[PDB]
DNA sequence: CCGTTTTGTGG
């Protein structure tokens, strides 16, 4: 996720 | 050590 907590996706 | 959709990053 994110960053933080990538994306999603990417 | 964290975190869902795609196979990854600054926090």
């Amino acid at each position: 996720t994110x960053p933080g907590v990538t994306x999603p996706g990417v």
